[PDB]
């Protein structure tokens, strides 16, 4: 095995849902809330054509990853030209499209149509690779589940378009509401203070999805 991220945020979610953090006589969320633990990395946009080619993904820093269907992946770094491709074993290589690598072709021109499928810089000074790539991802009639190899896993929800963002490292969680507001909590906080029944209904159903993201394995 169990990935160690996974199990510390399913440690974590098993506490702050075991208080029952919205059934309280006083219930006091903004107390919980802590910019500190405000996420770097999340995915701002997702097209799904696994049925025949993968899981394409773009991140808030604007570098768009591909995770094909035999589970290797290939980024393309904001600066247009770096490549970082991750084979199923987790090894990772850096190529360019400037230089042209022929087993590579097919999967590099595939990334570019989902890059502009997608499609409608450096969003800060330096802070070159460390960038998270997507680890597996699954989806479900209400959400889709993404692994982040940071250890984060967001949740999108389909119907309200709202989002849960988990970080282990952190034991945080930022909430992105329909209205497209951000805020990070930290869970042990939420024990502590409480918090509105639909965030408590998202932590339940963040708990099931860590489930099979552990039992898949
Ligand atoms: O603009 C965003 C948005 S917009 C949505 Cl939605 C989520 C996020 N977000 C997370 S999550 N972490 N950081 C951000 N920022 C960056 C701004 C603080 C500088």
């Amino acid at each position: 095995h169990m990935d160690c991220h996974l199990s510390d945020m399913l440690q974590q979610l098993h506490s702050v849902n075991a208080s029952k953090p919205s059934e309280r006589g006083l219930v006091r969320q903004e107390e919980a809330e802590d910019p500190a633990c405000i996420p770097i990395f999340w995915v701002s946009k997702w097209v799904d054509y696994s049925d025949k080619y993968g899981l394409g993904y773009q991140l808030c820093d604007n570098s768009v990853g591909v995770l094909f269907n035999d589970s290797t992946r290939l980024i393309l770094y904001n600066d247009g030209d770096s490549l970082q491709y991750i084979e199923r074993d987790g090894t990772e290589s850096y190529l360019t499209v400037s230089s042209h690598p022929n087993s590579l072709m097919k999967k590099i021109t595939l990334l570019k149509y989902f890059r502009n499928y997608m499609s409608e810089t450096p969003r800060e000074g330096d802070e070159l690779a460390r960038l998270p790539y997507l680890r597996t991802w699954f989806r479900t009639r209400s959400a889709i589940i993404l692994h982040l190899s940071n250890g984060s896993v967001q949740i999108n929800f389909f119907q309200d378009h709202t989002k849960l963002i988990l970080c282990p490292l952190m034991a945080a969680v930022t909430y992105i509401d329909e209205k497209r507001d951000f805020r990070t909590y930290r869970l042990s906080l939420l024990e502590e203070y409480g918090c509105c029944k639909e965030l408590a209904s998202r932590l339940r159903y963040a708990r099931t999805m860590v489930d099979k993201l552990l039992s898949s394995r």
